[PDB]
């Protein structure tokens, strides 16, 4: 088998500021975009977090603050890349 890997988990992405909430995340929420809210746009590089009831999240900072959505407490640990960037097209 191959040497290394050399890379870390993590992958380069478009991210943005809400300039009216002042939050940054990957992409504006529904109520920003209804609302219609300023955000600047720019690169950055984002975190992957599992609860121990299965429940998954992501951040831009090393530690997500919410509590779960499935089970309510708040148990996030950090955990590696999803082995792929994305699928085919789908939705809209
Ligand atoms: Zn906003
Ligand atoms: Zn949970």
């Amino acid at each position: 088998g191959p040497m290394g890997m050399q890379s870390i988990r993590e992958q380069s992405c478009r991210v943005v500021t809400c300039k009216t909430c002042k939050y940054t995340h990957f992409k504006p929420k529904e109520t920003c975009v209804s609302e219609n809210h300023d955000f600047h746009w720019h690169n950055g590089v984002k975190r992957f977090f599992k609860c121990p009831c299965g429940n998954r999240t992501i951040s831009l900072d090393r530690l997500p603050k919410k509590h779960c959505s499935t089970c309510g407490l708040f148990k996030w640990e950090r955990v590696g890349m999803l082995k792929e960037k994305t699928g085919p097209k789908l939705g809209g």
